[PDB]
């Protein structure tokens, strides 16, 4: 089957980059630039594999993972918190998001983390 | 059955308490109080949860879930770090550890680690 993926980054050429990487490694990929389209993204539509960029502009991605964890969703998806920065991760970014990337992203970084979601 | 948790400490008194603590909660303890102690502590015993400190005398809590998780174990232990600190848990703590405290360690914060681990 095809693993889908969403992912939430403002910047219009990171998040093409991002997707392309992950359709590389057979993944669909949908891309959203804030915390609002991520959550209408993820009313409308399930994934698999969600990825957000902790520094949002309307929110934290901290806050926002609370949030789409709260969703009724009929699967539950696997978060990745995406973050340039032990500055950006305390106790309840480890608690709450199940796998995590370090900026810049790679190829090799994103496997390990497509293999445990499939 | 009897849980059983390796409690890693180096300051007697907090070991004691955290002891008693998770004797209060049906769960026989341990502690030693360094990485070694450790080592030589899951080599001839095995643990359902092992306790981390994320400062010890001879090394990081870090460095040392590390060596612990490598030992070759019967059964896997869950690994909780302990920690007075963002500052302290980084994106390989929140990887290598499956559970997160932070001091000062009560009957509530421990309660919900040890149902998930039962």
């Amino acid at each position: 089957s095809l693993q889908q993926a969403l992912i939430v980054e403002d910047y219009q050429a990171a998040a093409e980059t991002f997707k392309e990487l992950l359709e590389m490694l057979g993944f669909q990929a949908d891309y959203v630039m804030s915390g609002t389209d991520a959550l209408h993204a993820m009313s409308t539509r399930g994934y698999d594999a969600v990825f957000i960029d902790l520094n949002l502009p309307d929110t934290s991605g901290l806050a926002l993972v609370k949030q789409l964890r709260a969703l009724p969703m009929e699967k539950t998806s696997k978060f990745v918190a995406v973050s340039g920065f032990k500055n950006d991760l305390g106790k309840e970014a480890c608690e709450l998001f199940d796998f995590y990337l370090e900026k810049p992203i790679d190829i090799a970084s994103l496997e390990p983390i497509l293999q445990s979601i499939e």
